C-alpha cells in the first residue's frame, strides 16, 4: 500500500521514469490498466538524443545491433542530418513496443515494482502525500506515496483529476493508420487525405482517393485514427502531482517526437525527484523539471505543428515548401532543423558564461584515468553527477569533495575532440545525471560551488 | 501609322521600356487608353535594385533627394538588409505614381512618341509585323510596327488577343487598401479581414473588426479592392508579339514585387529588342528575354505566394513564422531572404565558370582610367555593353575591338572593393547593357568572344 513514488502508466515515459528512479535508489510503484503490452509499434525508431539518454544508462546492448541513418527530413522536406555531430545515432526502425518492452525489463530488473491490470481512478493531495483509488484484479483499493507522477497517456486521468490546466486547440481533421499484408512482414501504409472531418473499408477508400491505387484486398493487421490537437498544461506539477509524457503535451504525431520528448522527460525528472524523495535537494531542483521540460515542451509543439503545416497542407503551402527547402542547403540551416528534430539543441537556462556547452548536452567524451579506459557516457551510468577533472587540478577536486557522495571527482586525459563539438580547451566540466552540462572551465560566470548546490543541494558538513 | 515598335501601356513597365527602346535607337510609339495618370500610388518606394536600375541610366537626379532603409521583412517578419551589400538602396516612400511621373518624362525627353486616349482594341500578327486596331481622340485607326509589346497590366488586351497562355490559380479571397484624413498629408489602411468572399462603409466594418478602433468617421481619398490570384504567361514571346510587367504575371501584392519586376522586365528587355531592330542581333537574343525574364518571373510568384501565407493565415501559420523567425537570425538566411526581396540575387544563365558574378548584377564599381574619374554605373548610362580592362591589359583591347562599335572598352584602374562583392582579384568583366556580367576573367569557362557574340552578336568585319 506504499512506495515513495507512484508511477501511473507503463509507456516508455513510465517504464524509463521507473529506471530512473530506481538508480536514485527510490522505492517506485507503477499502476498500469493493461494487463499485456498492447505490440502496436505506431512509432517507428528514436532520435539520436533518445540513442543517447539509452546509451548513457547502459541500456544499448538490450537492443543488439540497431541501425542509425543520417537521413532525416523536416515536414517532409528531406536533407542530411550528418551535418550535425551526433545526427548518426538516430534508430531508423525500432517499433515503439520493442523499446518499451526493453524499458520495462530495465527497470523491472533494477526492482521497481509494476502493477498490470490496475487502474487509476481518482487522487487525493493532501500536503503530506498522494492517495489513489485503484482497481486492480481484486476490485478497489487504496494506494499512499510522497508523490505521483502521471504517466498515464494523451487521456490522462491524472492531469484531469488534479486539476491541470490544459489550454491550446481542439482537433481540426483525422488522419489513419494501418498495417497491412499482400501487396507492398507486413507493411505500413500512410492515409492522410484532404478534407477528413475529426471499417477498415474507409481507410481503404481513403488510398484509392489519394494515390489512384486500388487496395481494398489487404489483410488489416492494424487500424487506428488520430488527431491534430495540440495542448500543453501551464504547470507540469501541481503540489505532490507531476507529469510526464503525453499526459503533459499533445500533438499531431508529426517527425518523430512524441515518445522521445516523453521517455525525455522522464529523464529530466527521475533524478530530480529521487534527489528530493532521498532529502538531499529541495522543491527548488523540482521546479526546475517544470521550468526545463514546460519549455522544451512548448517547442515541440512549434516543431509538430510546423512541420504538419508543411506536410498536409494542399499545394497552396508549395511556395513555403520551395523557400524553406532553399534555406536547407545552407549549413547553419540544415544543422538547426537537425538540432531540432534530434533534440541535440536542447538547452536548460544554467546561468551565463561564454562556454559553448552550459546547459547544453554533453557529448560523448573518451577518458583514460590512471585506473582505467572510459567515457563521459559510460561514467554516467548510475545516474549521479560526474565532475571531469580534464588537467589534473588537484584544487578542483578539494573544492568538489563536499559533494563526492552525490558527484563522482574524475581525474582524466581526454581524447581527441571536434572543432564543433564545445570540448576544446575545456579543463572541467560538471554533468548533471541527465547528461547536461551545468558548468564547465573556462566560461562559466557562476561559480562550481553554486553549480554543485544548484543541482545537487548542501555540502557536506566537514 | 508606323513605327519600329509598338508598346501598349504607360505604367511602369512601359515608361521604363520606352525610354530603354529610345536609347537604342528606337522608334518607338506607346498607346495609352487613359488620359491622364490616374495618381493613385497604390505601391510605395521601391527596390534597392529598381534603384540601381535607375541609377545606371542617370535617372535619379529626377527623385531629388530619396529616403533609403535597410529595415525590410519577409511575409511580416522584420529583420535588418544591411547584412547584404548594396541593399541600403531600396526607397522607402516614394508613390508609384511619382516614380511613373519620372520615368515619363525621361522617356519623352529620349524621343519616345507616348500617344494618351489611345486604347488597343484587337491585333494581327503576320510573321513580318504587326497590326493593332486602336481607338484614339479621333476614333477607330490603325498601326503597325516590326514588334509589339503588351505592357497593359493585369487584365492584358494584348495576352488575351494574341492567344498567350495564362496558368495558375484563380483568386481565392479580397483586401482593401483606402487613403483616409482624420486620425492616423493623408494616412494608408491597410484591411486584410479574416474570410472575405472574392461601398467605403464595408471598408470600416473590416476596420473595426480587425482591430477593435472605429473609422467610420473617416474622409476617404482612394478605396479599392484586388486578389490573390497567381497566374503567369508560358510564353513572354509569340512571335511579333511580347509581354512585360503585370500582363505576364499576376500575384498577391505582397513583399513589394510587382512594380519593382515589370520595371525590371523592361529593363532586360529594351536593350534586347533594340538590338534585333537595329539588325545587330538576331531572334536567339530575342529568346533570352523569354528564360531569363520567365525564370525571374515565377520565383516571383513563388516569393509573393510564400509571404502571403506568411501574412494573411491565421494563428495556425504561427509556428511556421517561429522557426523562420528563428532561422533569420542566421547571416546566409537573412542575406537569401533580402536578395530575394530587393532583387539583388537575380542570376541568368551566361554559362559555367567559378567567377562569383556569372550573370549577377555588376555592382557599383569605382574607376579612374587616363582622362577621367567614373564608375561602372556611369558607364552604364547609354545602354551599350562596357569590358573593364581593369588591368592594363592591351590584348583584351583588341580581342574585343571588333565589338566595339557596340561595346564600350573601358582601361580603369579600379577602386577599393569589398570581400563578398565579387570582384577581389578580377583582372575583366564584360557587362550587358541591362548590368548583367557576361564573362570576367578569371574564371569562366566560356571565352571572351563567345560571351560577346552571345549577347551582342556578329563581330566587325575587318
Ligand atoms: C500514429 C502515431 C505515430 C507516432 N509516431 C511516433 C514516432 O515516430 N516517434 C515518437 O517519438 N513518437 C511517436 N508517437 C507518439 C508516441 O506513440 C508516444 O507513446 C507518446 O508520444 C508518449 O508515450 P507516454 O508513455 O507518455 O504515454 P502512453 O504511451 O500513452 O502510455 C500511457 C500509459 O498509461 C496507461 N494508463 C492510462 N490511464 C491509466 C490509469 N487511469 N491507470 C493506470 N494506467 C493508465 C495506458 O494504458 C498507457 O499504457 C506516435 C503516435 C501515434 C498515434
Ligand atoms: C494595393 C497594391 C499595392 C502594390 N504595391 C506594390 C509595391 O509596394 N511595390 C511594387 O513593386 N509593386 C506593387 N504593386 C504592383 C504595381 O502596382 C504595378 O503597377 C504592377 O505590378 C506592374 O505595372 P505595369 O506597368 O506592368 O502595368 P500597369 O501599371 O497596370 O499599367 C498598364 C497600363 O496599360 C494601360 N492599358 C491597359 N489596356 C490597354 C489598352 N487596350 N490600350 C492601351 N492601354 C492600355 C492601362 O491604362 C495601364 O496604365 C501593388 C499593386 C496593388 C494593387
Ligand atoms: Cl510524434
Ligand atoms: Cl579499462
Ligand atoms: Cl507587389
Ligand atoms: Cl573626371
Amino acid at each position: 500500500s506504499d512506495a515513495a513514488v507512484i508511477v501511473v502508466g507503463a509507456g516508455p515515459a513510465g517504464m524509463m521514469l521507473a529506471g530512473e528512479l530506481r538508480l536514485a535508489g527510490v522505492e517506485v510503484v507503477v499502476l498500469e490498466r493493461l494487463v499485456e503490452r498492447t505490440g502496436e509499434s505506431r512509432g517507428l525508431g528514436f532520435t539520436a538524443r533518445t540513442m543517447e539518454v539509452f546509451d548513457q544508462r547502459g541500456i544499448l546492448p538490450r537492443f543488439g545491433e540497431v541501425e542509425t541513418s543520417t537521413q532525416g527530413h523536416f515536414g517532409g522536406l528531406q536533407f542530411d542530418f550528418g551535418v550535425l555531430e551526433g545526427a548518426w545515432q538516430a534508430a531508423k526502425t525500432v517499433p515503439q513496443s520493442v523499446t518499451e518492452t526493453h524499458l520495462e525489463q530495465w527497470a523491472t530488473g533494477l526492482g521497481a515494482d509494476i502493477r498490470r491490470g490496475h487502474e487509476v481512478l481518482s487522487l487525493t493531495d493532501d500536503g503530506a502525500g498522494v492517495t489513489v483509488e485503484v482497481r486492480g484484479p481484486e476490485g478497489k483499493h487504496t494506494l499512499r506515496a510522497a508523490y505521483l507522477v502521471g504517466c498515464d497517456g494523451g487521456r490522462s486521468s491524472v492531469r484531469k483529476a488534479a486539476g491541470f490546466d490544459f489550454p491550446g486547440t481542439a482537433a481540426t481533421m483525422e488522419m489513419y493508420l494501418a498495417d497491412i499484408k499482400g501487396v507492398e512482414g507486413i507493411t505500413r501504409i500512410i492515409v492522410c487525405e484532404r478534407g477528413t472531418p475529426p471499417s477498415w473499408h474507409e481507410v481503404a477508400d481513403a488510398w484509392k482517393r489519394l494515390t489512384g491505387d486500388d487496395i481494398a484486398h489487404a489483410e488489416p493487421v492494424w487500424v487506428s485514427a488520430f488527431g491534430n490537437a495540440t495542448r500543453q498544461v501551464t504547470e507540469y506539477r501541481r503540489g505532490r502531482v507531476i507529469l510526464a509524457g503525453d499526459s503533459a503535451h499533445i500533438h499531431l504525431p508529426a517527425g518523430g517526437q512524441g515518445m522521445n520528448t516523453s521517455i525525455q522527460d522522464a529523464v529530466n525528472l527521475g533524478w530530480k525527484l529521487g534527489a528530493v524523495v532521498n532529502g538531499t535537494a529541495t522543491e527548488e531542483l523540482l521546479d526546475s523539471y517544470h521550468s526545463e521540460r514546460h519549455a522544451v515542451g512548448k517547442r515541440l509543439l512549434m516543431n509538430t505543428q510546423a512541420q504538419g503545416l508543411l506536410f498536409l497542407s494542399g499545394p497552396e503551402v508549395q511556395p513555403l515548401r520551395d523557400v524553406l527547402t532553399e534555406l536547407i542547403q545552407y549549413g547553419e540551416v540544415a544543422r538547426h532543423l537537425a538540432g531540432m528534430v534530434s533534440g541535440l539543441e536542447i538547452t536548460y537556462d544554467v546561468g551565463t558564461g561564454s562556454h559553448p556547452l552550459l546547459g547544453k548536452r554533453m557529448p560523448a567524451l573518451e577518458l583514460t584515468t590512471a585506473t582505467r579506459e572510459t567515457s563521459s557516457t559510460e561514467l554516467l551510468h548510475t545516474a549521479r553527477g560526474v565532475l571531469l577533472d580534464l588537467a589534473d587540478n588537484p584544487r578542483l577536486r578539494a573544492r568538489a569533495a563536499a559533494w563526492s557522495d552525490r558527484v563522482d571527482i574524475v581525474t582524466a586525459v581526454p581524447g581527441e575532440v571536434s572543432a564543433t563539438s564545445g570540448l576544446r580547451d575545456t579543463t572541467a566540466v560538471l554533468i548533471r545525471p541527465d547528461g547536461h552540462v551545468a558548468w564547465a572551465a573556462p566560461g562559466s560566470h557562476h561559480d562550481l560551488p553554486m553549480a554543485l548546490e544548484r543541482w545537487f543541494g548542501a555540502p557536506l558538513t566537514g
